């Protein structure tokens, strides 16, 4: 017995017009099984094929593609198949789907490589899978995506595989493919995504061609994919699929932003003005900015703030946009850390393993970054930027050692820059930071910059510092590097990001990245890019960063500090200064008196009984600024140094027992050396651990804003300290080792602080114990050289020296003249830098490096920055524009009309005007007297002609004037004139010299144009019974039709007689064909051709020609019925053919074709106006109803039916004016007129045919094209078979009006006809 499972067939046919890619002979076979080995099979189509899609081989189940299937055209099909052996019959479903490739779906088309899945599975039944998971990820339907080739990608051995493929722009609008860059991009943000959802092993992209620069000054490369060869069909066991082979290629365009023969030259931007006299213009790459000012806002600010309203757009962050009653607006902000008066967010804060991504850069040679930090580690990372592959180009920037660091590669060097700032970075306070990265030009022979040099120069700047002065001579100046350069070299010429932006610490991704660091904690605020500053809340990514800076939040809100105690915030905390003898978190504890202590003071306590026990306090309150020294040398036991000293700046705090060093903890977290008043405490804690019990040191600095506890391990505890010991070391206790220089307050011991168990200072030790802390003031000698501000500083003191001075010797910059070009240097009295760059004229700027070269180069305008003039030359406009405002001026000889756009050449006659050019838009020559018209071409008698000495009255016929461009000769009454048709045309124009008005308006009827030369002649032959026509004449006619009708035109009477001529036969011939033999069948823009061709031929401008061409045929009438013939041939065949459901639109034309399924049919408007997406006039929102019952029957082959609309704009008037005889069914009125477009609806059933008198009629509602209201509509329809006219006409018989409101008028019909409302 046999099984066979469901499948499908794709044909991707890569149609051109060379090649014949269409396959022959044997493909494939039905993929049948069977385990009997003896049975001969019976292969059987049941249903499906009626028009014979498919040759199949009865015996063998070869399957081979009919000769009908070669066109240009996407189709899908579902056949039922039959297999027995004789006893027994299974049936299955094969789905036949044909795609058609262009030469733009091979340009916009990428390739991503998979592992572990070679053609088993890809081409089984996972391709759907991806097809989808691509859908998902690129949020679109699964009909965008084209997947035209996969083949084996073993280049030797390894399980990956190659698929190429293509994907359609959402939107509705047709022929637009996505760039490849954004799938590019769009594919690697959401990988994992993908990996998840279509559980597969996605490979990374690999490195382009265009890594070697093999492309020449400011272009770009780019690669892409052409056609190379076909491929025979690969055979499954589900699907045949036939493949295309791509082969790649490159690509230079220029960018953006440059001009010239190679693109060697840049363009500012901000010359043309955009933001007008409320801002300023920055310029950036390929863009501008604007400082726009106050009260002005908008992306050109073209928004006022307090005068305007609501914009959308403006309250951002779904802020709600209120109009104040006097004029402007106000956005409330939804709750949450939203910024007024935007509703933005600025500052973020990050904890260990959160990092955010945004949009990559893709400036290409000089940029500029700018932002502000705030954090405490020694080591972390700041900011990273790289491509996929991790090599080649990269920047990074970071914090080593408290002191900042950049690192970047331009992908042949590593280059470090590390400015120094005194005291380091890592305080906790907000820091900001600035980079600057260009290229050098290549300076030419001419002095004119052709392409970039080789140079790369990049500068890094940290918070307040002058940096000329600085990179240049900081060393001689003295201590000052706050900023730094670095410089590069090499072949490369660009600098090239590919991926995105990423801050707060790189993704752990498993592949290391060039960075010291791996993570981040701390605040950011003011990531601003090229002024431009970004909004936190506009994130691409979030791995868990959290808005706001929590641990900076003013925490002396609220709290009230003791007698002196003055409050200040710190990190994540606050802290009450007290005066002296006042103490304890908010100045809570009184202390004995402080001591000073220089070096040679130290005090000890001894003979004292403490057994070892629970708990045990020991705090001290310091301050000092020595970097060594003990502070608290303490014995316990026999010799545990309990060690507390300020090693390196740092509290270090060992305890080593006997003879042996057990345990130590350290404060390098935090420098204390600041001098200020610290507070510290020892905590002995027990801590019972199953049966044992052991300790704990906690050390809290400063009530616990610090703390650190050393688990104290079994072997530390049980030993109590014994002996105490401050002020550094001493064994003699006459000689000091090390001694204690600053100044330290009372001390604490016991089980607790309230414990005070005093010393008795008059006891203990007494030695070298000077009473107070008071200090000289350094700042009395007065140190600093002359500019100077001495301060004292505790011990130590530093010159604030005076403004427009630098370094330690306090110099002045403008003495040593930074001011480049020769330039100036003065020093204002008053200066925020401290020094001005005064400079001659030509040159702007800070420096006034900026060279102006005015007057501008030829097309080029601008002050001070010149920019193209971009004047439109082919319009004949001059070149050269105005050199200040800008404006393009039309060349001479030429005007321009108020109403055209285009300046149009004068064409004055010489003898008519005393000057030849014309007058602005008015275009009337210098018009001498006796001479009137706007080309002084006429004299004010109607028998005065022109002459070189004026209008002279002639005797004997029409002149010989110009008028119309026919020099038109003399003639006598009665006599017309014959004369070849005028420039451009062919055949011979009469015209009339009447003894009334002159001139007759010409009879152009025999007139011929250029373009139907051919045509006339190609027709002339066809009328003759002699030639006969056929489908590929047919093709031809129509395209080389529709290619003389397009355009805007005077289309001629024998030229509208021979369209009419002609599309009658084409519509005869198409009638009479059936089946495949239809030509739509192998074209698919015939429809447009045609309905573009007769929109084109009913164009009002021919009502004069109309008036005439209507005494000689129907027209309208035979055309209609051609059409409504047409339309019924293709729905019979529309089922059979498989033509998907269409709408065309031209400005007179409407043509509707859907497929609706019959048993789920509730009734619908059409056209589908809410399915359609293209602009509609207003005219044009009619509309045809079905009501639900439609296809309900009045009180499997034959499921799915078809509708066809056609609406005619203006045929109406268009017709002849032919009402009813019978004054009796119609009683005409004075001025009735055909007010609604011509519509024709035609439903068609497959199966047993509808009455051919619909039984449930239809609605439809037009619209009116005056608006006046003054008479009563009839809802008539134009018949065919009517004897009125032959040709039927227009009766109000079936249909009437059921409903007018003031903008619709809905009428009934029980007939699938033309209809109009005769209004
Ligand atoms: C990665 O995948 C996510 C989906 O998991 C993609 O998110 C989608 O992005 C688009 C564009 O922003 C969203 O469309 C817009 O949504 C907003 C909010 O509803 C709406 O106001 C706009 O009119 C528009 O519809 C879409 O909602 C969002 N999610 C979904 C369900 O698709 C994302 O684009 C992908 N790319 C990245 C960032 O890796
Ligand atoms: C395979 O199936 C077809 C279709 O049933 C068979 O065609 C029939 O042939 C017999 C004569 O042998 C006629 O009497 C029938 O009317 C035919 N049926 C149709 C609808 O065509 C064909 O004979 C079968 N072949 C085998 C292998 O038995
Ligand atoms: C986002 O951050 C989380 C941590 O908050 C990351 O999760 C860790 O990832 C590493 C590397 O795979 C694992 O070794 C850890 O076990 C993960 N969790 C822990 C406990 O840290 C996560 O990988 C980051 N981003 C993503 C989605 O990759
Ligand atoms: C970072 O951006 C903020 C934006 O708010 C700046 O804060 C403003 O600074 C200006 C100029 O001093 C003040 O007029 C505004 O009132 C400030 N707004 C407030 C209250 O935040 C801030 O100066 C920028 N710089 C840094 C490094 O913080
Ligand atoms: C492709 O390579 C894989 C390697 O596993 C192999 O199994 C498969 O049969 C190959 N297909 C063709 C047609 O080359
Ligand atoms: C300046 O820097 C040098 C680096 O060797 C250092 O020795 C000197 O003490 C510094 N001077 C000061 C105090 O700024
Ligand atoms: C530019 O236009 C202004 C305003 O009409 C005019 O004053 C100025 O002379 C023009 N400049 C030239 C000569 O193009
Ligand atoms: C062509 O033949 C038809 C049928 O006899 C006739 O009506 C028509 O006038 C002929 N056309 C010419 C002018 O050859
Ligand atoms: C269309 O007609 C014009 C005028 O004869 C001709 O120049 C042009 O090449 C034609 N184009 C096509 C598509 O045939
Ligand atoms: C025809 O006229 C329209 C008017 O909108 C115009 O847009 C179009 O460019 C014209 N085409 C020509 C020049 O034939």
């Amino acid at each position: 017995p046999p099984e066979l499972p469901d499948f499908q067939i794709l044909f991707n046919n890569y149609v051109t017009n060379k090649s014949n890619s269409f396959p022959s002979g044997v493909i494939g076979r039905i993929p049948a099984h069977d385990p009997d080995l003896s049975d001969s099979l019976n292969y059987t189509f049941l249903q499906g094929n009626e028009l014979s899609l498919l040759l199949l081989d009865p015996a063998t189940g070869e399957l081979q593609l009919s000769r009908d299937l070669d066109n240009n055209r996407p189709l899908e099909a579902l056949m039922e198949v039959s297999v027995s052996d004789g006893i027994h019959s299974v049936t299955a479903l094969c789905t036949l789907r044909v795609t058609i490739i262009t030469d733009d779906m091979l340009t916009n088309s990428i390739t991503v490589r998979l592992e572990n899945m070679s053609q088993e599975k890809f081409l089984s039944p996972l391709l759907s899978l991806f097809v989808e998971g691509v859908a998902t990820v690129l949020s679109t339907t699964k009909d965008d995506i084209f997947v035209f080739n996969i083949q084996n990608d073993t280049d030797v051995s390894s399980n990956i595989l190659n698929v190429t493929f293509s994907a359609l722009l959402p939107g509705g609008t047709r022929g637009r493919f996505f760039p490849s860059e954004d799938l590019q991009e769009q594919i690697y943000l959401n990988r994992t995504l993908l990996t998840t959802i279509s559980a597969q092993r996605v490979l990374p992209f690999d490195d382009n061609i265009c890594l070697r620069e093999p492309c020449e000054n400011y272009m770009k490369c780019v690669s892409v994919l052409r056609f190379d060869s076909s491929a025979p069909f690969i055979s499954s066991t589900t699907v045949l699929f036939r493949p295309i082979h791509p082969i790649t290629g490159l690509r230079c365009r220029c960018p953006p932003g440059f001009t010239g023969d190679y693109c060697e030259t840049e363009i500012d931007l901000c010359y043309s003005n955009p933001c007008g006299a409320n801002g300023r213009c920055r310029s950036r790459e390929g863009g501008y900015t604007c400082e726009c000012f106050e009260d002005f806002t908008g992306e050109h600010c073209q928004v006022n703030v307090r005068s305007g309203r609501c914009a959308s757009g403006v309250c951002k962050n779904g802020g709600t946009c209120v109009n104040l009653l006097i004029g402007g607006f106000h956005c409330v902000c939804p709750p949450g850390e939203y910024e007024h008066p935007y509703c933005e967010v600025s500052t973020r804060s990050f904890p260990p393993q959160s990092f955010v991504t945004f949009r990559g850069l893709r400036q290409r040679f000089h940029f500029t970054v700018s932002l502000a930090f705030a954090t405490q580690d020694r080591n972390a990372l700041l900011l990273y930027n790289g491509r996929f592959n991790e090599k080649h180009d990269f920047i990074a920037l970071e914090i080593v050692e408290e002191q900042l660091q950049l690192t970047f590669s331009a992908g042949e060097t590593t280059t470090t820059v590390t400015p120094q700032v005194p005291g380091g970075v890592s305080d906790g306070r907000w820091h900001s930071v600035l980079v600057q990265y260009y290229n050098k030009p290549n300076i030419g022979h001419l002095g004119l910059p052709h392409g970039p040099s080789g140079e790369k120069v990049a500068v890094v700047t940290v918070d307040d510092c002058d940096a000329a002065v600085a990179v240049h001579f900081g060393s001689y100046v003295g201590n000052y590097s706050c900023a730094a350069q670095g410089t590069q070299s090499g072949s490369k010429k660009s600098l090239d990001l590919t991926g995105p932006l990423l801050l707060g610490g790189v993704p752990n991704l498993p592949e290391d990245f060039p960075v010291h660091s791996r993570q981040f904690v701390g605040c950011m605020r003011n990531l601003s890019i090229d002024g431009r500053i970004v909004d936190m809340a506009a994130f691409i990514a979030n791995n868990g960063t959290r808005a706001g800076c929590a641990s900076q939040r003013n925490f002396c809100d609220g709290t009230s500090c003791q007698n002196g105690g003055t409050c200040v915030n710190r990190w994540n905390t606050y802290l009450c200064e007290c005066p002296l003898r006042f103490g304890g978190k908010n100045c809570e504890q009184a202390m004995p008196h402080p001591q000073r202590f220089t070096g040679e003071s130290v005090v000890l306590w001894s003979d004292l009984d403490i057994t070892i026990s629970v708990p045990w306090y020991l705090g001290l309150m310091f301050r000092t600024r020595k970097e060594d020294g003990v502070l608290m040398e303490a014995t316990a036991g026999t010799s545990s140094r309990l060690h507390l000293q300020i090693l390196n700046s740092y509290i270090r705090f060992e305890v080593s027992y006997g003879p042996s060093d057990v345990a130590s903890m350290q404060l390098s977290k935090s420098r204390i050396t600041d001098g200020g008043w610290h507070h510290l405490l020892i905590e002995l804690r027990s801590a019972k651990e199953g049966k044992d019990i052991k300790y704990l040191a906690v050390m809290t600095l400063d009530y616990g804003m610090d703390q650190s506890t050393v688990q104290i391990g079994n072997q530390l505890p049980g030993l109590k300290m014994r002996t105490i010991v401050i002020g550094g070391v001493t064994e003699d206790k006459v000689s000091v080792r090390h001694g204690f220089r600053g100044c330290m307050q009372g001390v604490r011991m016991g089980e607790t602080s309230t414990n005070i168990a005093t010393l008795n200072m008059n006891d203990a030790l007494k030695v070298r114990v000077k009473d107070g802390c008071d200090v000289e003031d350094p700042c009395a000698s007065s140190p600093c050289p002359p500019h100077s501000h001495c301060r004292d500083t505790w011990d130590s003191y530093s010159c604030i020296c005076d403004r427009g001075y630098f370094g330690k010797k306090c110099v002045d910059a403008c003495l040593l003249n930074p001011c480049k070009h020769v330039a100036a240097c003065v020093r204002s009295p008053n200066t925020p830098r401290g020094y001005s760059c005064e400079c001659g004229p030509g040159h702007y700027g800070q420096y006034c490096e900026n060279k102006v070269d005015l007057p501008c180069p030829k097309g080029w305008w601008g002050n001070p920055v010149c920019g193209p003039c971009h004047c439109a030359v082919s319009q004949g406009f001059d070149p050269d524009c105005n050199k200040t405002n800008g404006q393009c001026q039309c060349k001479e000889n030429y005007y321009k009309p108020p109403a055209q756009d285009a300046c149009l050449p004068c064409d004055c006659f010489p003898h008519g005007s005393h000057s030849r050019a014309c007058d602005m838009d008015t275009g009337q020559c210098a018009c001498k007297p006796g001479v009137i018209g706007r080309q002084c071409n006429r004299c004010d008698n109607p028998f005065a002609e022109v002459t070189s000495l004026g209008c002279e009255v002639i005797y004997n016929g029409c002149p010989r004037a110009f008028e119309a461009g026919i020099w038109w000769p003399q003639t006598k009454f009665g006599q017309p004139a014959a004369v070849p048709c005028p420039k451009g045309s062919v055949g011979n124009a009469v015209r009339h010299c009447s003894g009334e008005k002159g001139w007759l308006p010409p009879e152009l009827f025999n007139c011929t144009s250029g373009s139907f030369v051919d045509l006339k002649a190609l027709n002339e032959k066809l009328n003759r019974n002699e030639t006969r026509m056929d489908g590929n004449r047919s093709l031809r006619l129509a395209k080389a039709l529709r290619n003389a009708t397009q355009g805007n035109s005077t289309l001629f009477g024998n030229d509208v007689r021979t369209a009419y001529q002609l599309l009658a036969r084409i519509l005869q011939h198409e009638s009479r064909q059936q089946g495949f033999d239809l030509a739509a069948t192998r074209e698919a823009n015939f429809h447009e051709d045609v309905v573009h061709t007769g929109s084109a031929l009913l164009a009002p401008a021919t009502e004069a020609s109309w008036e005439q061409i209507q005494r000689s045929e129907a027209g309208a009438a035979q055309l209609l019925r051609h059409f409504e013939a047409y339309f019924s041939n293709v729905a019979r065949n529309v089922k059979r053919t498989y033509l998907r459901p269409f709408v065309i639109v031209t400005a007179n034309m409407i043509l509707a074709v859907d497929i609706f399924d019959k048993l789920n049919f509730t009734g619908a408007q059409v056209p589908r106006f809410e399915d359609i997406q293209e602009e509609l006039p207003r005219e044009l929102e009619s509309s045809v109803s079905f009501p639900a019952d439609t296809f309900k029957p009045p009180e499997e082959p034959g499921q799915f039916a078809v509708a066809l609309v056609v609406i005619y704009r203006t045929l109406g008037q268009l017709l002849p004016e032919h009402y009813d005889p019978d004054h009796r069914s119609l009683r005409l009125p004075n001025r009735p007129v055909i007010n609604t477009p011509v519509v024709s609806a035609m439903v068609y059933s497959e199966g047993t045919p509808l009455p051919s008198s619909l039984q449930r009629p239809i609605l439809v509602e037009f619209s009116l094209l005056e608006t006046e209201e003054r008479s009563k509509p009839v809802c008539v329809f134009w018949n065919h078979s009517l004897d009125t006219g032959g040709t039927g006409g227009w009766s109000a018989k079936g249909c009437e009006l059921l409903s007018r409101n003031r903008t619709h008028v809905t009428c009934q019909c029980s007939h699938s006809a033309s209809c109009a409302v005769l209004m």
